Order: C-alpha cells, then structure tokens, then sequence
C-alpha cells in the first residue's frame, strides 16, 4: 500500500496474507470458514513450493495469539484465467481445516448483487504490499480509502484505454494505492467485499494508471460452485 497508515490490528478479521515458503505473496480474504479468496497469478511463482494462508495476523512476523498459520489443501484458480491477461483474475484457497473463528479471524461477507459500487464511493484496501517505489516489504499490515473510479473515466484512452471490463472495476490511484504484493486482497465498501485487488504488473501511485479490482459479484457462480465442492 502506498500512501497508507498502519491498520489498527486485527480490525479486519477477515485480512490473510497469502505465502510461498513462509514469505508473503498476495493479499486474501476469509470468505467462508474454509475458504481464502485471493487473485489467480499470486500462485504462478509457486509449483515448487509450499503455499500457506496467514490469518489472524498483524505483524507478519511477531507472535500474535490470534495468527495461525494454515496449510492449503486445494488451490483453484479461475479455469478462464490465463498468464497475461487479468481477466477472470481469482483463486480460491481451501484451507486444511475449517479457521478458528474469533475476534480476529471471521469471514468478510461478499457482494452477491451484480450492479456497479456508485463512482467516488470510499472503499477501504489493506495488504502487506510494499510500502514505497523502492519496493520496501512492511512487517504489518497497512491500509488506505480510496474512491471507486467511473469505468468512463477508466476506459478513456489516457486511462486504461478500453481493457475495463463490466467484470472489473476501478478507483483511484493518485500517489494513495494499491501496489505489488497488495494484489489478491480485498476492496471493501459499505462493509462488503466488492473487488480483489488484479494481480497483473503495473505502475503504482499514478492517477492516470488506476487500480484495478475484479468485481466479486460478477463471479458469485463462480465462488458458490467452488465453495460448495468441499
Ligand atoms: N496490483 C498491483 O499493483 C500489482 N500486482 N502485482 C502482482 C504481484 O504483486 N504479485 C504477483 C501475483 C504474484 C505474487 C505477487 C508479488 O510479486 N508479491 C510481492 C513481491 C514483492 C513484495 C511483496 Br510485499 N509482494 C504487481 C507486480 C508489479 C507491480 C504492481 C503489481
């Protein structure tokens, strides 16, 4: 997150921090008891090694009560996702065993309702991401409210040039953003998941290059079938 504070920690159970060998890849989000939802490419870099789903945490490092650390027994990517498109851009990850709910751990409920987040609308975006250009990796976890972008303004030629599908949605990315290795965890609006951070490469902190989020409402087939496959 660049631009960002500090979270108050723990004050969003439902943050998990996707990883490789014990190292932070991508944000996540608790959707079910058992069920990680973060972006398709944060498992590309992965086949050789064991990846994991951090929750309950604030310090990626430090001992928490509340983090565990789970192991995953299913990984599904999207099967229309593809390397080099960010379309369709979602994974569900299904953790060993149901989380240990509390305080500090409990599901995010997500959007069902396939109709846009209204354009200046406050959402809230955390990660683990980095923190500057210089690409300087936080221990804990950051935040920033950013406004949803209009998909005109998106789409324009200066923008994004026409790649904003009605399945993503943007917001703004003026110096406060959403960066490398935010991708994969939640925009939440109203108190609702809306949109998962893409997970392609791109500028950070530039107005003219917004974030963009995929919409989770636009999959709600998508997450109930995988969710019920357990
Ligand atoms: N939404 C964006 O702005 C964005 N998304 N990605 C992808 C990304 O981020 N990752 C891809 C999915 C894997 C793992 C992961 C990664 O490298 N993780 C990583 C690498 C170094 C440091 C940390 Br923290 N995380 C970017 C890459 C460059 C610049 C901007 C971004």
């Amino acid at each position: 997150i660049l631009g960002g504070r500090e979270a108050e920690a723990h004050a969003r159970p439902y943050m998990a921090s996707v990883q490789l060998n014990g190292a932070h890849l991508c944000g996540g989000v608790l959707v079910a008891e058992q069920w990680v939802l973060s972006a398709a490419h944060c498992l590309e870099d992965a086949a050789d090694g064991k990846v994991q789903v951090l929750l309950g945490a604030h310090s990626l490092s430090q001992p928490e009560p509340s983090k565990r650390l789970y192991d995953v027994l299913r990984a599904v990517p999207h099967p229309d996702s593809q390397p080099d498109t960010i379309d369709h851009d979602l994974l569900l990850l299904q953790l060993s065993e149901k989380a240990t709910l509390g305080p500090a751990v409990r599901p995010l409920p997500w959007q069902r309702v396939d109709r846009d987040v209204a354009p200046g609308t406050l959402c809230d975006v955390a990660g683990w991401g980095i923190v500057n250009h210089a690409g300087r990796r936080p221990d804990s976890l950051q935040h920033v409210l950013l406004p949803v972008l209009d998909r005109a303004t998106c789409n324009r030629r200066t923008h994004h040039d026409g790649a904003i599908t009605e399945r993503l949605m943007c917001a703004e990315s003026n110096r406060r953003d959403s960066c490398k290795g935010d991708s994969g965890g939640p925009l939440v609006c109203g108190g609702v998941l809306e949109g998962v951070v893409t997970s392609g490469s791109r500028v950070c902190g530039n107005r003219k290059k917004p974030g963009i989020y995929t919409r989770v409402a636009s999959y709600a087939a998508w997450i109930d079938s995988v969710l019920a496959s357990a």
